RNA sequence: GUGAACGGUGGAGCAACACCUGAAGGAAGGCUUGAUGAGCGUGUUCCCCGCAUACGCGGGG
């Protein structure tokens, strides 16, 4: 570890605003006029996932000219 | 088939209201724009200094 661990959050929301523009507008055919962020399709998520900068050491047995090839691309 | 692949930190919110930099403090006290320079004497070959190189030029008291 070159750096400390840290923490990413993310989300993710189905941008309620644009649905509702879109569903006066009927290209989106939605029936339900209420979102919900606990669920659904408009469910406003929140997750997070660990961060490490690290220094990556992998032993094997293969060819050098194979992996070096795999790993340029 | 990289325990992967997929995933918006978002939406809203006044830094602002009130509040006298200045109350008092001497540019003063002495001082000719008139002085200085602008007119009155010597009566003929004698000491030093350079250029020369003595045929003489220059200067000097």
């Amino acid at each position: 570890r070159q750096l400390p661990n840290q923490m990413w959050m993310q989300t993710g929301r189905l941008s309620i605003v644009e649905a509702a523009r879109h569903r006066q507008s009927g290209y989106l055919q939605l029936r339900a006029g209420k979102p919900n962020p606990a669920g659904g399709p408009f469910k406003t998520s929140i997750y997070h996932r660990p961060i490490v900068q690290a220094e990556l050491t992998a032993f094997c047995v293969g060819d050098q000219q194979g992996i070096e090839a795999l790993l340029s691309e």
